[PDB]
């Protein structure tokens, strides 16, 4: 049961979010917010800069003043605070999965069936955290008494993309407001408009005013204007590997704040021939599709072992066809727009290349209509390691099936790459499975299945897949600061 | 109650390490490592460049590679290992402890009853953490079994600074083969020979080949090239705030190696009136000029309370007045040179810029000896926040004390800087200890007491003093890269 939608849904807030409350730019400019189903502008946003990003870290830094009522708050209560968001957010589940639909493109059965569901339990898990990640009392020799505390790191600015807007948004507040930070956050200028309608709760959850701050804008001015700010502590960031890296630079370059990145990956999900076919059919096709191919862990190296080869690639195929491409407001769509248009173009290219370097298409390779940014489900068969739709991310809805022999070859060819966000195996095999979860250079790996998250477990890369882990315990390290304190004591005893 | 010291060790090692075996620079080149007491060259020794490091990274990388013998040893093995290291350093204590006073300055005594202790402390407390840095198994939402692994981040460049040769190798070793990575270490110019000695015993131990190689070497050339090399996962640099900015633009601008930082600081070390004079001074002089002064975290900045000021001052004159300099071989020597020229000279700049800033000159101020780098204890008094001496790390024998009023007055004052790396508090009042030890802004704070370290507590920088922390348990943290696996299941029950 999904609650229907409303095709058309309300915008409210389209402005800056500082000190719980709504600016316009410095400047006020504004820019134009898309809905990528239909081409047309849904409204105009509030166009931050280097100015507006002043603004937001000097509110969160007084917001983080020794004594403030953020700093003086007890953990526990932190908690209630992110339990109070999340049943806000809970309270306005259909509005907000119809929004996100409305802006991003994803189906809204997904929005609200997934990505809102996960928003929830992602805030709620962390809530449990705020007043548990405990510091150490360490038994040090000689005559003192030693143990840690476990601060909050400061004024942390969060760079989070389009794919998955509100979800982003929660897994980077989640951990950082679990923990005491404040935070200078910087959405897509494609996808706006959930995280400031969330910022109007977080304002209602009764959050101090600073601890908190919205800066929508463009990469080169607002992004890099946090990244490169003296006052900012720490920067989080998720997007492209190539920005990342500049994200690095300029962290190293201003103030040497700490860095987390997630970023690209190219994951490869392997096809045993034992595996169980039908589920590992659809799970494929789920680890490639998911979010209109729009996933930084898409299983977008299918490895299927030769003697399932031919089998595996029919039924692929066959499932490819049968995908529903169109209104993402419909019960029936499977598959909506592309973001926007230079991703629409992108991968266009993407799968001219493939044409050009002698992949065999298919199905799909071509626009799946006259308006919007949508793309015919499309799948490769006999890719190779050099060819080009096998080495980048594409972002799309464009499938690569490979073949191989051996399991010792497909881990070669599988950690072949300079990306390590996840991978997956598919066996029925106990031998195999731990032999492969073992051997892949992967952050995560699953058996089994694929784009299975849970708030308690961790996800991050290796390699240029980027540094750090969210979600999980281990979500909670790169937002902490830990403090040593060693006192003189009369005389020790165990 | 020391062992009598060969006040002239014979040097054995002096080349470059690379898979147990030693090896001249590529380019056959060397240069002069020199003892400070003296000024005379003690011996050449090979200089390292882009590509001997390169050599090196080869080395470490096949070291790592799957199957293996260090990455299919023993998690309890591996512990065995640095313990046998340890033993074999304890058998040779007498040596490295004369070594390290040859080539770095400081008193034999030190050597052998500080440095040479906590280097034994360090790698057996880490030898313990070997088989005991756990993974989670976490309980998903769904049919899923999920765990991490901590899997080693892989090849490690480790460059490290002059003042602690072997202690700050311990410290980096110890954490780094505990968790089970590979090593490639840049010494310092001044003080390539205890590492490179070590890097024997290493061999000894019956290490596999590869897995800690060292490239002695300058910063611009051996240290860059560690810095940036396409195959290291990970570096940590300790030295200056100045350098440091070059690793983390270099990581950036190289492979997205994941990095941390222990760098500069100005320490304050803040005196209450009720505090316990006698202690106080002598901990604060301590504090101050241990290790000729050349710690990152000397208490360079003295506050001292109005009410006691001018007795504090006084007692802490009399005190750096019959400190002992001389030889360092000598038992009765305090105060030994400091580690070069270039230093020798800084140090004296930043005495002229003391006087001629207003600050007043309480005792020494000029060289102690005519052969060597001997400086005379120094002390200003009445400095205020303003002066060059009272914001700039000058790493030699000169003491600052400043006066204040209030708690809350002193505590503005001790947090107003880019540095944060440590920080003390002396005082009887158990409310003013718990007050300030909360408010400093610094990685480690003592109540009195200062410079006290365990292998089981961790330190490191808030702010521009660095990131990360070593020791403790903290200090596997960095050294590891964690895996998530997710694997179906049939029905999950509690
Ligand atoms: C980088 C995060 C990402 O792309 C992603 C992929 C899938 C899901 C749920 C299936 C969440 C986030
Ligand atoms: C940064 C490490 C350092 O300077 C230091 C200072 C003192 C000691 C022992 C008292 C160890 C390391
Ligand atoms: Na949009
Ligand atoms: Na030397």
């Amino acid at each position: 049961a999904v609650p229907a939608p409303n095709q058309q849904p309300e915008v409210f807030c389209n402005q800056i979010f500082i000190n719980n409350e709504w600016h316009d730019a410095v400047s006020r400019k504004t820019f134009p917010t898309v809905n990528p189903s239909t081409g047309e502008v849904i409204c105009q946003v509030a166009e931050g800069d280097k100015e507006d990003v002043d603004k937001a870290v000097k509110a969160a830094r007084a917001a983080f003043q020794l004594g403030s009522p953020w700093r003086r708050m007890d953990a526990s209560h932190r908690g209630r605070l992110l339990n109070r968001l999340a049943d806000l957010i809970e309270r306005d589940r259909t509005y907000l999965a119809a929004l996100e639909t409305l802006d991003n493109g994803k189906p809204y059965v997904i929005s609200y069936l997934v990505d809102l569901d996960m928003v929830l339990k992602c805030l709620r898990y962390y809530a449990g955290w705020a007043d548990k990640y405990h510091g150490k009392t360490i038994p040090i020799d000689g005559d003192f008494f030693s143990y840690t505390r476990h601060e909050p790191v400061g004024v942390c600015g969060q760079i989070i993309p389009w794919n998955f807007p509100l979800l982003m948004q929660a897994w980077k507040l989640g951990p950082a407001l679990a923990t005491g930070n404040v935070v200078v956050m910087k959405v897509a200028e494609q996808t706006p408009l959930t995280a400031l309608y969330v910022a109007n709760l977080i304002k209602e959850a009764g959050f101090p005013p600073g601890v908190v701050n919205i800066v929508p804008g463009f990469g080169p001015t607002a992004g890099a204007a946090i990244a490169s700010h003296e006052d900012v502590d720490k920067v989080a960031f998720t997007g492209s590997t190539e920005i990342g890296r500049v994200i690095q630079v300029a962290a190293g370059s201003s103030n040497l704040k700490r860095v987390t990145l997630e970023l690209g990956g190219k994951s490869p999900n392997i096809i045993m021939s034992d595996a169980d076919m039908d589920w590992a059919v659809e799970q494929a096709h789920f680890a490639l599709f998911f979010n209109q191919g729009q996933c930084c862990c898409a299983g977008s190296r299918t490895f299927v072992q030769e003697d399932i080869y031919d089998e595996f690639v029919e039924r692929s195929v066959a499932r490819a066809k049968s995908r529903v491409v169109g209104n993402p407001f419909d019960s029936k769509t499977e598959q909506g727009p592309q973001v926007d248009e230079t991703q629409f173009k992108k991968i266009l290219g993407y799968i001219n290349t493939g044409k050009q370097e002698g992949a065999k298409l298919l199905c799909g390779g071509g626009i799946a209509a006259d308006r919007g940014y949508f793309i015919q489900p499309t799948v490769f068969g006999d890719v190779q390691d050099g060819m080009t739709i096998a080495k980048e991310e594409i972002f799309g809805p464009v499938m690569q099936i490979l073949k191989f022999k051996t399991i010792e070859e497909v881990v070669g060819r599988a950690n072949n790459s300079t990306y390590g966000l996840a991978a997956a195996v598919f066996t029925k095999d106990l031998d195999k499975a731990n032999y492969l979860s073992q051997a892949l250079q992967a952050g995560t790996v699953w058996v089994n299945c694929y784009d299975v998250f849970g708030a308690q477990s961790p996800f991050g890369g290796y390699k240029m897949s980027g540094s750090g882990r969210e979600l999980g315990e281990y979500g909670l390290q790169a937002y902490t600061e830990v403090k040593t304190v060693t006192v003189k004591v009369p005389q020790k005893n165990s």
